[PDB]
């Protein structure tokens, strides 16, 4: 199932992001105080959007082709970058909303977020060899910025909350730089770039970098402390 | 012996480097091969300019502090960056001759080397902090360029020659891929980035990697047949 084999993983982030989701939901019928309630609505959002995009790509609608001026062509899930495009931002406002990170800061790194989907998408579509390498570039260079201010910025704004609560937010913190580091990586090893891996590994790791970005992010920041319960 | 101990790493480093280079003066006595004996001039200048750097580290000449713009102070051991200006290119040389790359190729990676080791020393150097990670993002980037060109471009050109010389290139291609990959992490994990380690640490791991590389890597080329003709 797939080009090659890689439907498995595509059936399993499925999985994982439904049942994410409905995890969340069940935890969230109790909820009724309104603070709490938004940590709710948007971490069951990131999940579903990410199991429509999942479900899409299963079935075969998130995917397209792209010749390379070098005639190679590239089977790419674009699928994947409307997922990014609107999870992402709802992941900084998650941990904005948390660390108590004022509507400009948290608008403004949800922009540095825009131009670095955006930048990849366009990396992944354009057809010249260096120019697929400069998007690429540029694209990890402002994620650099964004994961600089995450640290700096929403650190900054949490650093009068109590233990509990920077601890909450150090942890999420912590599975944002980890995790996001790596998707340029499975891009430059993956078929959109230097093609170390065919499309089955590209999609594993994308499946686990993407599980554990959402589902668990999502996991630890519903059960603190910090957001009421 | 230096700031926190490390002293011991930086004599061990001269001393391995002194015994390196006379081994390889040692060995290239007998030589009057002219394409044998540009191999020996180019590995024995290897450990020479590193002894010396070394030397000049032990006795504190290439240290230097910085004040980052967050207060943090940084003590840099410049005379690495003087090193690696002069010594990766070289290493790039040697492999290159070994290869039978052309010269328009050896200097357009020797271009791409000492992008990175400049942006490195400017990362090191810079007291802003997002810049300071958005250089070694920068240099890590370029390191990758590096690394794919020397595999498919040096590849390629030592593909023409017999098994004897290919299984050499693959060899010292794996020492560079190995060992070179490491550098970026250690000042990642080092004081010089997240300062997950100190300085003892740091300088006992550079010290690793600058023996393989250099010594090793060196001691693996002249042994070989390849350069015998
Ligand atoms: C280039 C040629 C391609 C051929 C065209 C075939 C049509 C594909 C359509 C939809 C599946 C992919 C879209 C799924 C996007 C991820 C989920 C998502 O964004 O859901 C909506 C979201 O809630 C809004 O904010
Ligand atoms: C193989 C292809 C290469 C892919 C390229 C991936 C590079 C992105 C990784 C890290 C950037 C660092 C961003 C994190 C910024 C750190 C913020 C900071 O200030 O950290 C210091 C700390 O305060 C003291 O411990
Ligand atoms: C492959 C190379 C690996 C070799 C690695 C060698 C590690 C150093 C060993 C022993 C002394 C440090 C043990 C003590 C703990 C460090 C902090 C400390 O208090 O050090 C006291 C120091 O001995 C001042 O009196
Ligand atoms: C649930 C999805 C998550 C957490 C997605 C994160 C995605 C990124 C941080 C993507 C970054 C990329 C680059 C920095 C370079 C170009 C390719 C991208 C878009 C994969
Ligand atoms: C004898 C010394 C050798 C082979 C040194 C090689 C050095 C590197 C590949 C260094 C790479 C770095 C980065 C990619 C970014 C951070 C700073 C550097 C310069 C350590």
């Amino acid at each position: 199932l797939g080009v090659e084999g890689e439907g498995i993983w595509l059936a399993l982030g499925t999985i994982g992001m439904l049942l994410g989701m409905l995890y969340f939901i069940a935890d969230g019928l109790d909820v009724q105080d309104p603070r709490q309630k938004e940590f709710y609505v948007i971490t069951i959002l990131i999940p579903a959007i990410a199991a429509a995009s999942y479900l899409s790509m299963f079935f075969g609608f998130g995917l397209t082709e792209v010749s390379l001026a070098n005639g190679r062509v590239v089977d790419v899930y674009w699928a994947r970058y409307a997922d990014f495009l609107f999870t992402t931002p709802l992941l900084l406002l998650d941990i904005g909303l948390l660390a108590g990170a004022s509507q400009r800061d948290i608008g403004a790194l949800v922009g540095i977020d825009a131009f670095m989907i955006v930048t990849g998408l366009v990396a992944t579509l354009t057809k010249v060899v260096v120019a697929r390498y400069a998007f690429w570039t540029i694209s990890t260079i402002s994620m650099v910025f964004l994961l600089y201010y995450l640290v700096a910025v929403f650190g900054e704004a949490v650093s009068d909350a109590d233990e509990d609560t920077r601890s909450t937010f150090n942890a999420l913190r912590n599975i944002i730089l980890v995790t996001w580091a790596i998707y340029p990586v499975a891009w430059l090893v993956g078929t959109e770039g230097l093609a170390l891996t065919g499309l089955y590994g590209e999609t594993l790791l994308f499946m686990v970098l993407d599980l554990v970005a959402k589902v668990g992010f999502g996991f630890i920041l519903l059960r603190s402390r910090a957001i009421m319960g």
